[PDB]
């Protein structure tokens, strides 16, 4: 029983995690195979904020220039290429704990491990979700940058994101690792705002699943909805929109607790109007957003 | 910016995991120099367990009644003893990948991760607090006995937890690595359950702290108070009696934010009596206790 926001065990990734130095600036990089991965703005110089031309300022250095520490070893750095907004070290020494790995491109909702890293060395493990607008609410401080975001399917690794940046609002953009963003976000620090943020309806409805299975009724009622009503009802609460894919998610959650998916929809709409009344779910006083479907089966039973 | 509840690293407790097996029972073990430690349960039958004899069990079997797995390489037991309620294995190898590493007891409200395992194979980690009843609200199934709690402090392992069973309000308990349990527990299936609990006072004030670095300041107002006098509202609200120990360990949150201790006591007598009017702190509804002073300071600064 209890549930937990429980992140991977981070020790396969903590292998991976190097010190990149370019200039006067320093940030974490990630070491697979020969290659190391990290955000293209550790180019940068102050001046270089607003509007880089990361092709002119890459075409300037050298391999030399890219100063690469892993724990205490110096690795030699010995071609360099730029793909989106990712740099890729080519280094003279195969990582020996590369674990098994691939790069996969995360959808709004899904979870992940974040371990956050300074100076190469890492400092801790925390779960988050990618928001509905893109961002995460992350908790990384200056020299954070190229920090990873992970799932382990089995003994393999899932790099999701690479932490690139702090938007006005305290939440975090970064990229996938191929480099490419996510959402409408750039490496220049031009005045870029995050969307309106949702709430991850079908993760709402999973943990509420997740609560049924720990023992918990008293939310349930005696009603049912439509799916169009309960999305009507729902987007008045800034929640996204349940879609029929997610409605098929939820199907073996469904089969577990025997609550039909848009029965739990109708006590959701119900918590939305009343609140709690003092009481808790899973021991939460808020609707919690940030366990996805598979999460729930992962972790309960 | 931003707050996390955040675990340790836990690759270097991964490379210490691995699976104990006697009869029908696997569950985890703890793999240092060439000891495997993991509950004295693992050798009792569900009769056993109604009313277990450990030294009359334990010198029944043999070392090869106990099958220790590392990964996929299996270890050879010479030998077996008991310590209070752990087992203690010596095997024929120490583990290559032993940390630096001590044994330590936590104290109530201080904080751990766990490294939550299945057949001595990790699978989650999360951060818990030791409740003041001694109890911790982990998540765990079957199979997790054995998993284990720790800190790192610079490059050394404090491990402080090991996992023995959940009492019936869902909430768990363990022993240190030592084989003492936190709370008045023991490992035996009898009638047993967590007493009430209470919350730790210092770690709200912590997190409050926490709150206020990351620009959440509603809260904040213009008045102080005493000890005493707040202690009195703890004890009314179940709260843990705040210290002067308390107060000192704060004073780095007190001095950074300019609000001292007494100064944010009397913010949270406010929160107590009047609740949060609609508002969160940190994204949350109900105020966290399960943050320490230290663990804003690193998080925030560091
Ligand atoms: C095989 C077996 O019966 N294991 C078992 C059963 C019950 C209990 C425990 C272990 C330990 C703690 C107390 C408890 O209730
Ligand atoms: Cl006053
Ligand atoms: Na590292
Ligand atoms: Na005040």
């Amino acid at each position: 029983s209890g549930f937990r926001k429980m992140a991977f065990p981070s020790g396969k990734v903590e292998g991976c995690m190097v010190q990149v130095t370019c200039g006067t600036t320093t940030l974490n990089g990630l070491w697979l195979d020969d290659v190391v991965y990290c955000p293209r703005h550790v180019i940068c110089t102050s001046e270089d904020m607003l509007n880089p031309n990361y092709e002119d300022l890459l075409i300037r250095k050298s391999n030399h220039n890219f100063l690469v520490q892993a724990g205490n070893v110096q690795l030699r750095v010995i071609g360099h290429s730029m793909q989106n907004c990712v740099l890729k070290l080519k280094v003279d020494t195969a990582n020996p704990k590369t674990p098994k790995y691939k790069f996969v491109r995360i959808q709004p909702g899904q979870t992940f491990s974040v371990l956050a890293c300074y100076n190469g060395s890492p400092s801790g493990v925390y779960q988050c979700a990618m928001r509905p607008n893109f961002t995460i609410k992350g908790s990384f401080l200056n020299g954070s940058c190229g920090s990873v975001g992970f799932n382990i399917d089995y003994d393999c690794v899932s790099f999701c994101y690479m932490h690139h940046m702090e938007l006005p609002t305290g939440v975090h953009a970064g990229t996938d690792l191929e480099g490419n963003f996510y959402g409408p976000f750039v490496d220049r620090q031009t005045a870029q705002a995050a969307g309106t943020d949702t709430t991850i309806t079908v993760n709402v409805l999973a943990w509420l699943y997740a609560a049924v299975i720990n023992g918990d009724r008293w939310f349930l009622n005696r009603f049912t909805t439509t799916l169009n009503d309960f999305n009507l009802v729902a987007m008045k609460y800034n929640y996204e929109p349940l879609t029929q894919d997610h409605v098929d998610i939820l199907g073996p959650l469904s089969a577990q607790t025997g609550i039909a998916v848009l029965d739990m929809c109708a006590s959701l709409k119900e918590l939305l109007q009343n609140g709690m009344n003092g009481r808790t779910i899973l021991g939460s006083a808020l609707l919690e957003d940030e366990f996805t479907p598979f999460d729930v089966v992962r972790q309960c039973s």
